[PDB]
């Protein structure tokens, strides 16, 4: 019944569907923009990292970002966001994860991602103009899950495939 895995690509996902991402290596997991007031890129950070500046390619250009992960044993998924073309990148609420899975959804004028610490995750959102036409670039294999089945996606985030 599980819909995937799909290979890395750029496409325009339907609204009200979770794109469940299964990265294997540290680094950029997925990116999305409306080209006007919202840019979002999720970075997967290794367990146990003291504050350091790193370089990432985001939307095809090199960017310097200060990263940390206080967890000894858990991964850290960080959404790096800007709200204008030339604006600086900011970080908001992470997901600390054992299973190494993440998800993103276009819903109700916003982009939603998962949040908190496995195995007790929640969701968070970012208001996004023209939310429905946002193209997403996946840099790893992914699956597609309807919002109606959100509880299944939440189980995967919490517990793995
Ligand atoms: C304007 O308010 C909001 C938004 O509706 O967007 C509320 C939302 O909870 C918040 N999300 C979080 O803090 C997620 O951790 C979001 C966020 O600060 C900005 O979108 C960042 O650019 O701002």
């Amino acid at each position: 019944v599980l819909d995937g895995p799909y290979q890395p690509t750029t496409f325009n996902p339907p609204v009200d569907y979770w794109m469940l991402l299964a990265p294997t290596a540290a680094g950029v997991v997925v990116e999305g923009t409306n080209n006007t007031d919202r840019w979002l890129a999720t970075i997967l950070v290794e367990p146990n990292v003291t504050s350091e500046t790193r370089s990432y390619t985001l939307f095809g250009t090199q960017e310097q970002i200060t990263i940390a992960n206080a967890s000894q044993t858990q991964w850290k998924f960080i959404d790096v966001v800007k709200t204008t073309q030339n604006g600086s990148y900011s970080q908001y609420g992470p997901l600390q994860s054992t299973p190494k899975l993440y998800a993103v959804m276009k819903h109700n004028g916003k982009i939603y991602t998962y949040n908190g610490e496995t195995p007790n995750v929640t969701t968070k959102y970012y208001s996004t103009t023209n939310y429905d036409s946002v193209n997403m670039t996946a840099f790893c294999d992914f699956y597609i899950i309807p919002r109606e089945e959100e509880s299944t996606c939440t189980e995967y985030i919490n517990n793995g495939l």
